[PDB]
DNA sequence: GACCACGGCACC
DNA sequence: AAACGGTGCCGTGGTC
């Protein structure tokens, strides 16, 4: 384009270069804009931010987050990435979008601004006529990007000193386990090397090899195969404990406290909006959507996430979300009655697993039951279900058969979805979000059936993500007016931060908004708790 | 230093 | 590991 003097006119498309992918940590190297056949390159990008009223262009949210970091209210506007992601959720990166819709993603702000303009015009034209996708764009994704920008810039408080001390305790427990392993193996070696561990367990020792690795065909040392040998040898027990502790230490305990931002004093993730095939968000740098919780040690890690002084965390989580969605999508009256009668299928399944009754189930049992219910639903095999549960193969067959028989209309909806998927090439959510699944007609059974599992899972998981996103859109302005903050989303859950004097009203308000986000043939129920830390707020 | 593949595993 | 789905990060082992 023709070079034009900064500032650009309103509504121009922006381009920007960051020193690193994380907006909260990045140095803004260059800033440019393009409109009306002109290009505008900023002489000093930081000062030039003040001239923009809106971040409109590729990766708009990132720039908006960096602006909020600098105290500037620069909301994100149109982003061609959001248009492409709605056209096809395999559009996940600017490189691929440009290579697909006519452009080149470079490292120069001016070119990124010019690309943003062309790509918007092209993708906008491609969506001309996709009424449902346009609705998702205007009413969910585009306003959501603003919500996520505020969440990313706000961050979450972390009890660093607590995690530092925990790192030292866990270290001593790791050393003891390592010593028991070396002594049992008769020599030292790198316990973190699965290749070296393979030799010890299966060659040196005579333990049988349950399974192989996918790509290289090596004897697997995964927990699933080692769990089979939890009695066939004692060193296996200690190795599983060693991995558990090193996993949590190396992934969470040690890195997280080193990511506190100097200006905010809090921990800042990134909520990626075009990263999944089903419409879910993802979290990275660091991923705060997979903080441990299953084990007592993992719960100790959760307690590190705390509220600012004078505030309280509010945790809200949808109940049996994808099962309620399946009720609406399929119409199985039996399944609708379950929820219109207040029954809990996770608890009910936990009863048959552990042979204990209703009131006896604790969270640990119910978690196990939750994996079973969704495992069976989305196509787990009797052989694997026999592996888990530790019941005979026939006993796993009967459970899967009774599971689907309890809700007869579910299996019928699956086939309608696949038929439509085969005919149409894609499956869609309740709101029309699409995922393309061409392999539904592949000639290799394994490939075809794998694609089938992906196909009929997407409308359920995708609808749940749609509902959550829409709830965040509706809830955010209500939180601001009450002086509350939205901190985290974990697919079917939100963590808010509210002043102590308002935490109660915020919790009630957020519960109502999430439950009424979009009435279905089944009621949506939300569980809510308040506490000083993430764990106590969710229990 | 920068990338990357792989096995492995944490979250919903 | 295996006919659950969706993610991202770890250390290892390797290349340039
Ligand atoms: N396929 C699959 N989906 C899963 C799994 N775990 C979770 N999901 C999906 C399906 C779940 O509906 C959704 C939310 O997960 P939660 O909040 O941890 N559990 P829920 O909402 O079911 O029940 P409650 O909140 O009353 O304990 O994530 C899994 O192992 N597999
Ligand atoms: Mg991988
Ligand atoms: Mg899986
Ligand atoms: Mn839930
Ligand atoms: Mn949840």
């Amino acid at each position: 384009l023709e070079e034009a003097p900064w500032p650009p006119p309103e509504g121009a498309f922006v381009g920007f270069v960051l020193s690193r992918k994380e907006p909260m940590w990045a140095d803004l190297l260059a800033l440019a804009a393009a409109r009306g056949g002109r290009v505008h390159r900023a002489p000093e990008p930081y000062k030039a931010l003040r001239d923009l009223k809106e971040a409109r262009g590729l990766l708009a949210k990132d720039l908006s987050v960096l602006a909020l970091r600098e105290g500037l209210g620069l909301p994100p506007g149109d982003d061609p990435m959001l248009l492409a992601y709605l056209l096809d959720p395999s559009n996940t990166t600017p490189e691929g979008v440009a290579r697909r819709y006519g452009g080149e993603w470079t490292e120069e702000a001016g070119e990124r601004a010019a690309l943003s303009e062309r790509l918007f015009a092209n993708l906008w034209g491609r969506l001309e006529g996709e009424e449902r996708l346009l609705w998702l764009y205007r009413e969910v994704e585009r306003p959501l990007s603003a919500v996520l920008a505020h969440m990313e810039a706000t961050g979450v408080r972390l009890d660093v000193a607590y995690l530092r001390a925990l790192s030292l305790e866990v270290a001593e427990e790791i050393a003891r386990l390592e010593a028991e392993v070396f002594r049992l193996a008769g020599h030292p070696f790198n316990l973190n090397s699965r290749d070296q561990l393979e030799r010890v367990l299966f060659d040196e020792l005579g333990l049988p090899a349950i399974g192989k690795t996918e790509k290289t065909g090596k004897r697997s040392t995964s927990a699933a195969v080692l769990e089979a040998l939890r009695e066939a040898h004692p060193i296996v027990e200690k190795i599983l404990q060693y991995r558990e502790l090193t996993k949590l230490k190396s992934t969470y305990i040690d890195p997280l406290p080193d990511l506190i931002h100097p200006r905010t004093g809090r921990l800042h993730t990134r909520f990626n909006q075009t990263a999944t095939a089903t419409g879910r968000l993802s979290s990275s740098d660091p991923n705060l959507q997979n903080i441990p919780v299953r084990t007592p040690l993992g719960q100790r890690i959760r307690r590190a996430f705390i509220a600012e002084e004078g505030w309280l965390l509010v945790a809200l989580d949808y109940s049996q979300i994808e099962l309620r969605v399946l009720a609406h999508l399929s119409g199985d009256e039996n399944l609708i009655r379950v929820f219109q009668e207040g029954r809990d299928i996770h608890t009910e399944t936990a009863s048959w697993m552990f042979g204990v009754p209703r009131e006896a189930v604790d969270p640990l049992m119910r978690r196990a039951a939750k994996t079973i219910n969704f495992g069976v639903l989305y196509g787990m095999s009797a052989h694997r279900l026999s592996q888990e549960l530790a019941i005979p193969y026939e006993e796993a067959q009967a459970f899967i058969e009774r599971y689907f028989q309890s809700f007869p209309k579910v299996r019928a909806w699956i086939e309608k979805t696949l038929e439509e998927g085969r005919r149409r090439g894609y499956v869609e959510t309740l709101f029309g979000r699409r995922r393309y699944v061409p392999d539904l007609e592949a000639r290799v059974k394994s490939v075809r059936e794998a694609a089938e599992r992906m196909a009929f899972n997407m409308p359920v998981q995708g609808t749940a993500a749609d509902l959550m996103k829409l709830a965040m859109v509706k809830l955010f302005p209500r939180l601001e007016e009450m002086g509350a903050r939205m901190l985290l989303q974990v697919h079917d859950e939100l963590v808010l931060e509210a002043p102590k004097e308002r935490a109660e009203a915020v919790a009630r308000l957020a519960k109502e908004v999430m439950e009424g986000v979009y009435p279905l043939a089944v009621p949506l129920e939300v569980e809510v708790g308040i506490g000083e830390d993430w764990l106590s707020a969710k229990e």
